[PDB]
């Protein structure tokens, strides 16, 4: 169903991260952790703080699609284990976020053609710089697009809210 999903989505605020290659990607769903560059990590504090829920959508550049979505539950903070990630310098990354995936399956952006985001000039919402908010209306629908993910309970999410 898709009873849960729109609950956790509720009055939730939406950003579009955009990710140079699929190996950054695949660490973040492997490790629940997610990290970018300070003028994002600013916003992304902010945004925590201020709503229930704070969403990620991941694309990788030049792939076509987005690759899933996931929820925020922390803040920024240093000094854990350090992440290999594949840069494009890892002194110039802010912190680390721990987040919790709502979807892990791929949506093609030939399926979101008709959600435009009015936070970026009403544009397709597929268009963006990496840490562009999307507005509610348009992030909860694009949300709903994905595939359903049987493999994640939002029990557990729903008890971090």
């Amino acid at each position: 169903g898709t009873s849960k999903l729109k609950y956790v989505l509720q009055d939730a605020r939406f950003f579009l991260i955009k990710s140079n290659n699929h190996e950054n990607v695949s660490l973040a769903k492997a490790k629940g952790v997610w990290s970018t560059l300070p003028v994002n990590e600013k916003k992304l504090n902010l945004a925590f703080r201020s709503a229930r829920s704070v969403i990620l959508i991941f694309s990788v550049r030049e792939s076509g699609k987005f690759q899933g979505f996931a929820r925020l539950s922390s803040e920024s903070h240093h000094g854990g284990s350090p992440i290999h990630w594949v840069l494009p310098s890892a002194k110039m990354l802010g912190g680390v976020f721990k987040i919790d995936w709502i979807c892990r399956r791929e949506l093609p952006f030939t399926k979101s053609a008709h959600l435009t985001n009015p936070w970026n000039e009403h544009k397709p919402v597929k268009i963006g710089r990496d840490g562009q908010e999307i507005e509610l209306e348009c992030g909860t629908q694009l949300c709903l697009l994905f595939p359903p993910d049987e493999s994640i309970d939002l029990y557990q999410v729903i008890h971090k809210m």
